[PDB]
């Protein structure tokens, strides 16, 4: 599978991984997408089966601070899905990394100060919104590279 794009955080109703579940489900590229949801929580087996039954590529797992490193190494986009008002740890830490991230744009969220630009947001549970944003990433590999730099810069700058 060639795209991989992580999730790190709880399994719950804030984190929203759902979303992004669906988002595969509705991407243009569906088959060639396998989401990295590493965490732990409530939500653990709910998801695990969505995943399952939409048919959706997955991988899960807990990583402590030190193998989250080892993961971003090998992933074509970091989403971030919550709603309320989530630690973002992994978020920073991928971008630190050279990772372009999808934000979900929550009011009350300050992880989409993050993004850039209108192409790493997306509308908060809107997954047709998400997955065409996901979609245009794994369209445009150029554009992707020049941002990944950009925001390894940008996350220096807020560290």
């Amino acid at each position: 599978t060639p795209f991989k794009i992580a999730m790190v955080g709880r399994y719950s109703n804030e984190k929203n991984q759902s979303v992004l579940i669906k988002a595969v489900a509705l991407s243009k590229y569906k088959q060639d997408i396998v989401l990295l949801l590493k965490g732990k929580g409530p939500d653990e087996k709910k998801i695990k089966l969505l995943a399952q039954k939409l048919g959706v590529k997955a991988e899960f797992g807990f990583v402590n601070s030190n193998e989250l490193l080892e993961i971003l190494k090998t992933c074509t986009l970091y989403v971030h899905a919550a709603n309320v008002e989530s630690e973002a740890i992994a978020c920073l830490e991928a971008i630190s990394v050279g990772i372009v991230p999808v934000i979900a744009n929550s009011p009350l969220s300050a992880t989409r100060q993050f993004a850039l630009d209108e192409r790493s947001l997306f509308e908060p549970n809107n997954a047709k919104d998400l997955s065409a944003k996901i979609d245009w990433w794994l369209e445009n590999k150029l554009e992707r590279e020049r941002m990944q730099n950009e925001y390894a810069k940008s996350a220096l700058n807020y560290t």
